[PDB]
């Protein structure tokens, strides 16, 4: 039985859509059929071949990690997991002995008809939520550690970057009680879509001064809440300086290099609380995520810009990604 | 100049609608034209005229405490605060010693047009919260404490009581992100407005098991947080029951008399987190119900049953509530 | 190769001093020899073999959960322990599914002088730790869970029973950073040894009024935590009425049965923070554990009143337990 | 009646040690006899008088802010304060009103044998701690909301700078159980005073690599919190990377300018908790200085390197502070 799937096949630029025989689950894994997989920055990276790609992929490799999918198998030892549960899976591989790899990343990934995954790595999802938005969960736990790493309902918010993390920040921030939600983005088409998703208000770096405006919006008080999802210098500024004194500020964009910031300022004499966020990839984040999709309170729609049916336009997708058209694509199957 | 007010003017039963002259502002105080002003609780008890109004209530004095209103007449000293601010009022007069009085309670009220208050307990209104929304405020105040003592975005939580306060408890969760929420009800008036509010699942305690039912909604698991709107000793037993080990409880609503729990199995083996609520009383809690009063995602309407122009069938007001066919009753002026 | 070991031989009073096979370990276990094993209540209830020993225990069974050993022999699959190790014991073996069994309860325990242990139940010891101090681990844990659920240094505290559980307490308590730290406890001998570890005050609620003792220690203001060691009802309902409004609450402490509690005026009106404390059992709790022992800081010579040599004496060490003559009994080897 | 006083006369290097009428206390404040007061690094800048003074002092004017006195006259209103009262005062006047002026810097000091003082920022002091000690409560003060900014008991800690305000945060962590506390500070005289007080390890940071050392101490596993108490940018830059992931960081140190710091790996990728601190002048924090004081836990008499009789030595008193051969000095009367 063969498969189609997008692969690295060697180190260089783009992939490869081939045919290769359908993986076998050994023992700790089972083997899904993919109905829906959605396609992120690190996939981006690993397709133009980055010097970060350049040093930790190794080809041939399946590529892609998010995914929303079903058991077709299971592999021995598998206890928990029954062929037909409706899946999705936590890409973050950990040891439990650290005081490792990333599924899509150190192994093959999910973009293909179907996939082995270890079955530790296996969150089951409720039958109600359609695929295009299961497979939104890796990147929605992201968004999800950023904006609830402290309280939120009821606070103003400033969130800097409207890509598609920032977009799901938004999403998971107004379904939480955020008021006033202010989004800065300098992109014409993502800076609308981020008002599409619920951004109360949205401001042009690059039109606008964004302290100006967050001061006018909050009446020279600040914002209670900064979420930096852009890794733009300049927005980590503008944040530290936009927060009201005493706020929370929860940093998720990863930035071109080291930064300069005013510490004594905009930090210390602010007293601000700063939370550096990686991905939490434990239950209690997709215990969270998934409570949220099946409240039906995350306005999703707006962010799911391109919808595919099949892996065969993959070299468009990449490609509209690039020239920064999207918000987030999905591969349908 | 005279004004209508509706008065405690002796010890007994109900109250009487007079005119008495329009108070003037002292040091520290402010006067406020009423324009919307809603009934409580504890203004049903000093109609009533019950053991605990029997011993604080020193009439004549003028009842109520929740408003919203437009100040027309600064006093001596005041700062701040300005002709023509649209306010509402907090009731705890703090002495700000402790390691005091309260508002409508120990002083006159704001069932009248017109009313005294002390500069310090004025919070300014944004003039988009409409009028019978303003006045909901301090009611606001005591839900937000109970739901938003602890984290609730993407948690499952049991209400028991669907009163006034559990109305605006189930509102405030729903605009915080919370799913599902279940709210236990026996009255089917008071559980059908809970539905319209936003309750994801309702259940009649007469009729059906609690424990079981929101052990079927919740798989076993049990709810992650257990919010006691109702005052009922039974309900807190259901509650530590279904909530999840190592959950959160707020507990808001005050009991006929002690309890008999047990502490070993519910609470220390469950390892829960127990938050007994009052009222705030503090800015920051007012902020937080401001904001979300301005987001329009806090369902007000189902809870604002009835809705009286003017005082005079003050008397029917009352009557309807002691009868328990109301959510929140508010008098427009 | 024999071994020395207490074991539970039948159903009944007592247990029997026995010579048995040096177990060996199997995949996933490591062997350790005994150094240092201490008695706790939990053994005491096996031993007195009461309606809870007489509905889990299995016969024979070794008794004993608490140790400091050093491992002897690894099993197969074993990884990260080397022969020569010097360990103690997490008594909790957990499945890692749930939203188990006990170590020493459902399988043989420490009170011999080799034992079989799980891998994953293996804690490391520095060597500078003495075995005596060592083997105390599991219960300074449930300590260390109970005074540090919330913020301790500079925080006056009361603490119900000077049992071993109430004297590690205080000694957690008073490293750090606690004071005043006002024990209430009614046996003479207890009360005296809660004095030798460190309690700044003792009170003697069979003589004394413990509330206006607080009122008077604290000027009125009551204690910022109440820790309940005691598991007496009287105790709770004092400790509720001492604490200072907003103040902090931990439960450790089991009860007879239900208990009958003033909710209104002692929690909710007092907004207070209550925590059902029951055995971490994670590696965190351990962390700290085992950092506040190597300080130093922890006062524990006078919390363990009696040192035996082998298991010979064993009748007389849980007799003098039963008679409440006892801190902490340990075993050497 | 007349009394000696340190004051700046004019703008310009050093002060004056004359005498000047004993302030009357006006509406609101109240007279104090001065028994200790104590040199802060801000007093010392106002004597070099560099940039910060030359812009915000205004001679002539009293210096000293740090102090422990008695209470000797009362002014008009003033409540709850009495004659013969034990007091410290906080620096910080707020208004209250924020969503102000600095005692010592914006209005006369204490370096004078009587002080006025607004009773608001009267803090009483039990009578059982010694004025050297209690006139270091403001910096113990800022010491204590660095440290206890978040859990300590049983963490492993890694101290940058042992300036007073360094030495004090030693004192604080280890009264609070914190072990081990490591403390870098390249000041031969500094680093045997943060021994003194009680850092378990010390490391010269410039004959030494601090995260190396850290490294070791810690087995690779790198410091649960770092406590900034230096202003180096070179020690920010060494604690966050010698932090263990998810760990936790309190900034108080002020920088000569803006740092560069690596956030992606550092901060973000390490998901760490940072804080930044100053000074909390509420009293909170003074309860909490208070009972660690009175607990006799804090080891603080290697701190006071200087004690004088009066204030005629004062020149002396402060270039050796410029020489940075002092901890703390202190001025007895
Ligand atoms: N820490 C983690 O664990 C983690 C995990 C995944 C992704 N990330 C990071 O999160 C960030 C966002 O990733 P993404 O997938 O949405 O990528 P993205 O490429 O879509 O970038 C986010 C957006 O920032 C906008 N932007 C650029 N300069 C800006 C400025 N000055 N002000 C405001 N917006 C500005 C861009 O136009 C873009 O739309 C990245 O830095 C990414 O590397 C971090
Ligand atoms: N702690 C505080 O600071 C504070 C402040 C204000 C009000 N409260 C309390 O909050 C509670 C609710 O007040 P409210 O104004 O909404 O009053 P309410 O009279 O409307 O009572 C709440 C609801 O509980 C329902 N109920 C009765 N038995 C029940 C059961 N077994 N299960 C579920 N629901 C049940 C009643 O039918 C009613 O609709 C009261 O106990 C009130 O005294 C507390
Ligand atoms: N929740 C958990 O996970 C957990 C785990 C272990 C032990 N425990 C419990 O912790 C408690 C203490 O256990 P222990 O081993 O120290 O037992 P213990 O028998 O030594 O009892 C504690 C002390 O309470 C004292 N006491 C009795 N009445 C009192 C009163 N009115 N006021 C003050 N002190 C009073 C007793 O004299 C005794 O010294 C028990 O209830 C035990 O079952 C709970
Ligand atoms: N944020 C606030 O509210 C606040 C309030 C008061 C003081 N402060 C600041 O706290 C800091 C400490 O003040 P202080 O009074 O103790 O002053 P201090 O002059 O005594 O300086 C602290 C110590 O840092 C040491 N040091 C210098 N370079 C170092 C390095 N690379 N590694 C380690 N140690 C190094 C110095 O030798 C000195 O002993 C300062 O930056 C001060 O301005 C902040
Ligand atoms: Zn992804
Ligand atoms: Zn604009
Ligand atoms: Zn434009
Ligand atoms: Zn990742
Ligand atoms: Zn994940
Ligand atoms: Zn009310
Ligand atoms: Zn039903
Ligand atoms: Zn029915
Ligand atoms: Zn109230
Ligand atoms: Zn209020
Ligand atoms: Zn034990
Ligand atoms: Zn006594
Ligand atoms: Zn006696
Ligand atoms: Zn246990
Ligand atoms: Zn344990
Ligand atoms: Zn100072
Ligand atoms: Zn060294
Ligand atoms: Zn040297
Ligand atoms: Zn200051
Ligand atoms: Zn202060």
């Amino acid at each position: 039985e063969k498969m189609v799937a997008i692969m690295k096949t060697k180190p260089g630029y783009g992939a490869e859509l081939v045919e290769v025989d359908v993986p076998k689950p050994g023992p700790g894994e089972v083997l899904i059929k993919v109905l829906a997989t959605s396609i992120c920055g690190t996939d981006l990276h690993i397709y133009e071949w980055n010097e970060w790609a350049q040093s930790r992929i190794k080809p041939p490799q399946i590529m892609g990690h998010e995914v929303a999918g079903e058991v077709v198998e299971i592999g021995p030892g598998v206890e928990g997991i029954e062929v037909g549960d409706y899946v999705s899976v936590e890409t973050h591989i950990v040891c439990g002995k650290c005081y490792t790899k990333i599924f899509g990343v150190d192994t093959d990934g999910v973009f293909a008809e179907y996939a082995v995954v270890p079955a530790q790595n296996i969150w089951k999802n409720p039958k109600s939520i359609p695929p295009e938005y299961a497979t939104l969960q890796e990147p929605l736990g992201n968004a999800v550690d950023t904006v609830l790493a402290g309280p939120i309902s009821g606070k103003s918010v400033l969130i800097t970057g409207a890509g598609p993390l920032g977009l799901l920040g938004i999403a998971v921030a107004k379904a939480s009680g955020a008021y006033p939600v202010i989004v800065s983005e300098p992109s014409d088409f993502r800076r609308e879509l981020a008002k599409k998703v619920g951004a109360d208000y949205v401001i042009n770096p690059f039109e606008e001064d964004v302290v100006k405006e967050v001061m006018d919006i909050t009446d020279g008080n600040g914002v209670d809440v900064f979420l930096e999802f852009s890794g733009a210098p300049k927005a980590l500024e503008q944040g530290l300086q936009a927060v009201t004194p005493a706020g929370r500020v929860s940093l998720l964009g990863l930035y071109p290099g080291k930064v300069t910031i005013d510490f004594n300022n905009l930090i210390i004499f602010k007293a601000l609380t700063i939370y550096g966020i990686t991905g939490r990839h434990l239950w209690e984040t997709w215990y969270t995520v998934s409570r949220l999709l099946q409240s039906g309170k995350l306005n999703l729609d707006p962010i799911i810009t391109h919808k595919y049916k099949g892996f065969d336009k993959y070299e468009e997708a990449f490609e509209l990604m690039r020239a920064g058209k999207t918000g987030k694509v999905v591969f349908m199957l």
